[PDB]
Formats: structure tokens, C-alpha cells, sequence
């Protein structure tokens, strides 16, 4: 699934992904807690973030 | 200065990390914005829990 960061996200935890507004992401929703596992296509970084910081694109 | 403020959870937040604060929608919170990453240090006034959450998941009410 592809998505776009709708808000800036600065990690507090090492497993997290830094997001800038409008970063294109490849994304798997983790249904147990509504975090995304993500790849930031701008930065090449991989990590998790809380799902409400991005929206799915089609 | 980012002074303490009253807030409400606008989204459900389930921790992945031990230092995090569980939110339910419309939880009243006492909140101090941490400027280095825009996480809130927070007290959940419903649950009595202490912890951090990302700022987008609540709205200031003061
Ligand atoms: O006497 C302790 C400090 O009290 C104030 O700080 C608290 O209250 C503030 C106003 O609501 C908050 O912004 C802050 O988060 C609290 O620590 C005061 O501002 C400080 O100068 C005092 O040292």
C-alpha cells in the first residue's frame, strides 16, 4: 500500500521513521495497534510510525 | 516557552513503547509539548497514566 505523510513526524524511538509533509511511503498497517511499518521513498529510511500521520493513496 | 496545557485525544493511541501513554478518543490530558520532536509529555486525567504521545493525536483546549 502507498501513502503520503500528512504531518511531520520526528521519532522519539530508534525503530521509528522520520516523516516530512508529503513524503511518499510504502506502507503495511499493523492492525494490532494501528502503526504503519513503512519505507520513506525520499530518505530511503525504514521504520514504524503511528498511522494517523499518513493517508493511503489510490 | 511551551507552558503546560489541557488537551483532548482526537485519535486512539496504542503504545508500542514502555514510555508511551495510551489514549482513547476524547481523553482529557494535561500536556507539555517537547519542542525537539513535537511529542507531548502527558498525564491522562481519565486513566491516571503518565507517558509520551505524538502531538498530532491531541488538540489543546486551553
Ligand atoms: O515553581 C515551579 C515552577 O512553576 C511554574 O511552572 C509550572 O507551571 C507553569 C505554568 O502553568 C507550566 O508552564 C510549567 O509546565 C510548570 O513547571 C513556573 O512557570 C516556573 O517558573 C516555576 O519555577
Amino acid at each position: 500500500q502507498t501513502a503520503r505523510a500528512i504531518f511531520r513526524f520526528v521519532p522519539r524511538h530508534e525503530d521509528e521513521l522520520e516523516l516530512e509533509v508529503d513524503d511518499p511511503l510504502l506502507v503495511e498497517l499493523q492492525a494490532e495497534d494501528y502503526w504503519y511499518e513503512a519505507y520513506n521513498m525520499r530518505t530511503g529510511a525504514r521504520g514504524v510510525f503511528p498511522a494517523y500521520y499518513a493517508i493511503e493513496v489510490t
